[PDB]
């Protein structure tokens, strides 16, 4: 329909969310994908699409600490290092959301304890192609094959990461729809645990309708873009449930997890 003093207020929102998602995260859908394809001034990420290839980036790497084995437990322990780094990131853009801190502490908690793993889900297919992801703020691109060839427990924990991302990457989201989508998830407020409704939901609803007016202008073609987000938002859901049930058969009937003392350690020195 026509413009308004309302649509005034939800293309203000929709660039004051971008702003703060461009300043929270570093690596943009916009420049990650200038990096894919080669077309950024910045040096080619190192590639590891073999054993071999492996070998090779770790000298790069300053540490060396952990066999055909402990490949798939550094590899693992290295997206549970940008996992704990994400969540920093995120939680900044939360906060930035218009009317997030003044929630309920117990339901900023609640909203972002069950929202961290949809949108680290979201923002990974802005950094992955069909052949490989972008890893360690794009210095890096490991081969979703060479994913595949990890142990048997770690050969399918990034494939449903990568199935989902096609077909969401399909859709040509730029960071300024992904600003707003992420924004969302962040206020569902159906999340079990929470205290205020209410005020999430007015909050999500606002969103709702600054995504759906950012859609229908930022994509002229292929109506009925908002519905298929929303229902990449459920689909998120039944994701993260086959991701958690994978993830605590991997820390409990295979590895040790990381120590609570060390991640520190390795995060204030490097
Ligand atoms: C598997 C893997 C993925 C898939 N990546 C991409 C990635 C992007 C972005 C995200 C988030 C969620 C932040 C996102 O933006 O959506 C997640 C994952 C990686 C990025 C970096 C590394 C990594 O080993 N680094 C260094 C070398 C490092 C740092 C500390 C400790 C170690 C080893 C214990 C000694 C290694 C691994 C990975």
């Amino acid at each position: 329909h026509g413009s308004h003093m309302e649509s005034a207020d939800l293309r203000a929102l929709a660039k004051h969310l971008y702003d703060s998602y461009i300043k929270s995260f570093p690596l943009t859908k916009a420049k990650a994908r200038a990096i894919l394809t080669g077309k950024t001034t910045d040096k080619s990420p190192f590639v590891i699409y073999d054993m071999n290839s492996l070998m090779m980036g770790e000298d790069k790497i300053k540490f060396k600490h952990i066999q055909s084995k402990e490949v798939a437990i550094r590899i693992f322990q290295g997206c549970q290092f940008r996992s704990v780094e994400a969540v920093q990131e995120i939680t900044e853009y939360a906060k930035s959301i218009p009317g997030f801190v003044n929630l309920d502490l117990n339901d900023q908690v609640t909203l972002l304890k069950y929202g961290v793993h949809e949108i680290i889900y979201t923002m990974l297919a802005s950094l992955m192609n069909k052949d490989g992801v972008l890893i360690s703020e794009g210095q890096g691109f490991m081969t979703r094959e060479f994913l595949k060839s990890l142990r048997k427990p770690f050969g399918d924990f990034m494939e449903p990461k990568f199935e989902f991302a096609v077909k969401f990457n399909a859709l040509e989201l730029d960071d300024s729809d992904l600003a707003i989508f992420i924004a969302v998830i962040i206020l569902s407020g159906d999340r079990p645990g929470l205290l205020n409704v209410k005020p999430i939901e007015d909050i999500q609803d606002n969103l709702l309708q600054a995504l759906e007016l950012q859609l229908k202008l930022n994509h002229p073609e292929s109506s009925q873009l908002f519905a298929k987000l929303l229902q990449k938002m459920t689909d998120l859901r039944q994701i993260v449930t086959e991701h958690v049930q994978l993830l605590q058969v991997i820390k409990k009937t295979e590895t040790d997890s990381l120590h609570p003392l060390l991640q520190e350690i390795y995060k204030d020195l490097y």
